[PDB]
């Protein structure tokens, strides 16, 4: 629908005589302030402030509010006496909006107890469009950004084809749309994507993407690449020798009493504002402090910085909205996230950056908080990890397995530190211990013209279905052909088939009427296990041209005897560094719950993907060169 909404503005001038009598007012002159309340518009309680001993007070504050027509909309006026103990309200006064019209700026007069007089002004005009931009299109910044970005890939695909294999472009009307994918999984999903994203980078790859998307633990990498200060100047190169360092130390250490009051400390500013806080907003302070603590305070909307110019690959990050209902996560909604906006595709709902977690009406922002810290969103990207926190302190894909829509929504000497922890946190009442771990945000679909009836909703880990973000590169209005998508989910063993994540995409795909390449339910069998995996559309053109996927995995194969793509591994040191498992050891610092990565650890994951993406180039030159020779059609 429209909206059809009114902006009912009052202004609470000034009043007269205010008294509680001869014998009141000689035990305590009155300390007026007026209360507005309006029972049919979420939290419409508003207050003036107080005048210490006054009796003719003037306030002349206005306060606005977003009414709906089709309701019976009362302003609820109060008169009261400020105390030390409890506040006296002097009279109470009724006011029906109805008895107004449209652009009507009137003025009415309040008597209380026959003898003091208050003024209040009324306005009525019609509210404007919506804050919400409702629309299946992408926005104007990130149609820009395209635009922008379109011939600066042409460019660096010829540069990385050669002019050999790059001919049909030299004539090509609209270059391929690259995305790469990282995959969620703590910080083997964080310590393996750097690895890549350093190869991508070096290699001219990133040159031609369009976009790099990410959910749980690649989400961590890309917020900190990206939000550093000298990228892109700076690369990989430089940025992680810092994701090294800043890992090496044990993260769960940082979780001491002084530092954990802090947070509580920082967190009552939010809480204060009237938004929700909960175990999301701890644990994504945490992960700011281990992996940004220089730059704390940057935001989503701070990462604008790096795409202006379309610089850089567009970041897009995800997590999910699980209604209360709902029993299966495959069927929750995904929300996108990227520097330009927030919203769910699916319904063509979006707003800017700085309104998620804003208060909403019927489409309209009634009232704006400061823009959320990236680390809380990188908290509610991984949320996973704050469900299971007590756990971070058996294999977190099996304690997944079991954990309930109803468990995450509505409901050793390092557990110290969760008591320690959860003690702060109810002795100064942050949030009750009880309630959802999972991220919490106000509805902004509340009241919406035509789940807009609850007033917060739930914000969670995609990671809860699958761990491939697709559902933010399959949007038919971003045109993506080329996915070459990184996985780091954890497998039972390095040699078990690495396609649970993968099919379970191409089911959500298929769910949702996408184009998705079919994936041979004998890929592995036939393949074996193998550093990365290509998947060609098909012959039949149903809805044809939907993206080719080329799927790397996280093994450790030839690496284990090459240094480099051609160059093999000669000395005894060499060929030891390189021997080692992800799955198969016992003690392997790779599992997902695990968050310290000593330096030889963080190495051999980082060279090993490194490594595999650039032992491999050869297989997306190719897929591209395909891509453009599909662009010719
Ligand atoms: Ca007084
Ligand atoms: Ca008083």
């Amino acid at each position: 629908e429209h909206q059809y909404s009114h902006k009912f503005t009052v202004v609470v001038l000034r009043a007269t005589k205010v008294t509680k009598g001869a014998f009141g007012d000689m035990l305590d002159t009155p300390d007026p302030y007026v209360e507005l309340f309006i029972s049919t518009t979420p939290d419409s309680r508003k207050r003036t402030r107080h005048f210490n001993n006054d009796i003719n007070p003037v306030w002349n504050e206005t306060f606005e509010f977003i009414l709906d027509p089709n309701q019976e909309n009362v302003l609820e006026i109060t008169l009261m006496d400020a105390n030390y103990v409890m506040d006296e309200t002097l009279g109470t006064a009724t006011f029906t909006v109805s008895s107004m019209k449209v652009g009507e700026k009137k003025e009415v007069p309040f008597i209380f107890n026959q003898v003091t007089e208050m003024v209040l002004e009324m306005s009525l005009e019609v509210c404007s469009c919506p804050d919400l931009r409702f629309s299946m299109a992408l926005c104007d910044q990130e149609k820009t950004f395209r635009q922008q970005r379109k011939e600066h890939i042409r460019e660096s695909m010829k540069k990385l084809l050669g002019p050999k294999n790059s001919e049909g472009l030299h004539s090509a009307r609209d270059v391929p749309v690259v995305a790469i994918l990282g995959s969620g999984g703590g910080f083997r999903a964080m310590v393996g994507f750097s690895g890549v994203m350093k190869a991508l980078y070096e290699s001219g790859i990133l040159d031609c993407a369009t976009y790099v998307a990410g959910l749980s633990g690649s989400t961590w990498y890309m917020s900190t690449l990206y939000s550093h200060p000298d990228f892109p100047e700076k690369g990989p190169e430089e940025i992680n020798e810092e994701l090294m360092k800043n890992v090496s130390h044990n993260p769960l250490l940082l979780l001491t009493p002084q530092k954990v009051k802090r947070y509580v400390e920082s967190l009552w500013k939010k809480k204060s504002s009237g938004q929700p806080v909960t175990f999301t907003d701890i644990f994504g302070m945490l992960i700011g402090e281990t992996l940004i603590h220089n730059r704390m305070n940057t935001t989503l909307s701070s990462l604008k910085e790096k795409v202006n110019t379309a610089q850089c690959p567009l970041p897009l990050f995800t997590c999910l909205h699980v209604k209360p209902d709902v029993s299966e996560l495959m069927f929750a909604d995904w929300v996108e996230f990227s520097p330009y906006e927030i919203g769910m595709a699916k319904y063509g709902t979006f707003m800017a950056p700085d309104l998620f977690g804003s208060k909403f009406f019927m489409g309209t922002v009634v009232k704006k908080y400061e823009e959320n810290p990236l680390h809380f969103l990188m908290g509610v990207w991984g949320s996973a990890f704050s469900i299971l926190f007590n756990r971070v302190l058996s294999t977190m894909e099996e304690e997944l397995e079991n954990i309930t829509t109803k468990h995450i929504v509505s409901n050793n000497q390092a557990s110290w530190i969760h008591r320690m922890i959860m003690a702060l946190v109810s002795d100064s009442a942050l949030f009750n211990t009880r309630e959802g771990r999972a991220g919490k945000v106000h509805n902004f679909m509340l009241g919406l013209n035509l789940d807009v009836k609850s007033k917060k909703i739930h914000v969670v880990d995609s990671g809860l279905t699958f761990n491939l973000p697709y559902p933010l590169i399959l949007r038919p209005q971003r045109g993506v052909d080329l996915i070459i998508s990184f996985d780091f989910s954890a497998r039972p063993s390095d040699s078990s088939p690495p396609f649970k994540e993968l099919l379970l995409a191409e089911k959500w795909a298929k769910m949702n009427k996408l184009p998705f390449p079919k994936i041979d339910p004998y890929v592995f069998d036939r393949e074996g296990l193998k550093e990365c995996y290509v998947f060609k559309p098909k012959n039949p053109d149903m809805e044809k041209d939907c993206p080719t996927i080329i799927h790397f995995v996280l093994a450790n194969i030839n690496f284990r005897k090459y240094k480099a793509p051609g160059v093999p591994r000669e000395t005894e040191e060499e060929k030891e560094i390189a021997d080692f498992d992800i799955f198969d050891d016992p003690e392997s610092p790779f599992s997902t719950f695990n968050f310290q990565y000593p330096n030889q650890a963080f190495k051999r994951l980082h060279d090993l993907m490194h490594f595999n993406t650039l032992n491999n180039i050869d297989v997306i030159k190719e897929a591209m060169v395909e891509s453009i020779e599909y662009r010719r059609q």
